[PDB]
């Protein structure tokens, strides 16, 4: 039963790290180089099927820069490096949405898990924990508002347009 | 409400798995690039502090453990993040103020989620529980894992005592091991 250790790790070691800062950060961004939403949108592919490359599987999504990195020390590891990525979203091939955009990494182990052949994970445990996963995160985001304000989850099941699906969020948020 | 083997598994598949494999490539590429003495231990050097007291600069928890340089920084696209950071430090272990020891070393972070767990009905003992339930599941996995189990080192330890000198004995028995 892995889901909630998951979940409180990527929210203690990340989320609530990463969350604070990230508004200033996208706006230097847009001071230099917009950006009008200014949350990390965390995809949560019930599947679990996470590609390191985002813009290299669709081609509505387009990889755009890199937000300004934020440094620190951390658990004896000096300057470990945190950073996230601007993509724009695609619609008839001309800017519909752009936004910070990322997967969420707790289910790219839970797919590892269930191909490792030394565990005895199978792909109905690994949906199993990939549910439990979120509504645990989904659970303490509900008692930290300004984290849960700070990002937008966007749990989808492939069988589709990953781009149509972003997309669909970003013209909800603008309400 | 049990995170050990959340912690564990994902410390392994998310980290471990992935950070092995090119530790001696950097190490080496370290050697190449600096005197020292050099760094003949390739193996990662994990400090596990059962109470999981874990300090982000590692000399407020010994002095005797002093910072010498950061490993060559790797990058690489993963989950949606383009080139995402990997980054390792080298301590050297004083004894009697002088180098007795050089390795690449840091804490078992999610060791933090676990104390931040009892900050805010997790108490120290659920706690201390999780973390030994934490180490061992690593082990287990570690056991089954030949490439990994001979490229890190997990150093054990509960504080109630020098955490330089019990590291330099896990060095000391690395060089002298048959
Ligand atoms: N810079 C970043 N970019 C994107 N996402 C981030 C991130 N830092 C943290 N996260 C998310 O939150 C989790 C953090 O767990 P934690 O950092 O306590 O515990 C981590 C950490 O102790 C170790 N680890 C992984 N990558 C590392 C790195 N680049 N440097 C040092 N330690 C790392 O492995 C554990 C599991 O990592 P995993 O990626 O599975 O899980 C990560 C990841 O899903």
């Amino acid at each position: 039963n892995v889901a909630h250790g998951l979940a409180w790790s990527y929210y203690i070691g990340y989320l609530r790290l990463i969350l604070p800062g990230l508004r200033a950060r996208i706006q230097a961004y847009n001071q230099r180089h917009g950006i009008g939403n200014h949350r990390l949108h965390i995809l949560f592919p019930l599947d679990c099927g996470v590609p390191d490359d985002l813009s290299v599987a669709d081609p509505n999504i387009r990889f755009l820069h890199e937000l300004p990195q934020q440094s620190a020390d951390r658990a004896g590891i000096k300057g470990r490096v945190y950073t996230n990525s601007i993509y724009e979203l695609l619609e008839n091939g001309q800017p519909a949405g752009v936004c910070v955009l990322e997967y969420a990494t707790p289910l790219q182990t839970l797919f590892a898990m269930s191909q490792d052949g030394r565990a005895g994970f199978s792909r109905e445990d690994r949906l199993e924990q990939a549910k439990l996963f979120c509504r645990t995160l989904e659970d303490i985001l509900a008692d930290a508002p300004e984290a849960q304000n700070n990002c937008r989850l966007i749990v989808y099941q492939e069988p589709f347009s990953l781009s149509q699906e972003i997309l669909r969020h970003l013209r909800q948020e603008e309400r």
